[PDB]
């Protein structure tokens, strides 16, 4: 699950 600072990939 994507982060918040670094969602990323989701």
């Amino acid at each position: 699950a994507c982060l918040p600072w670094s969602d990323g990939p989701c």
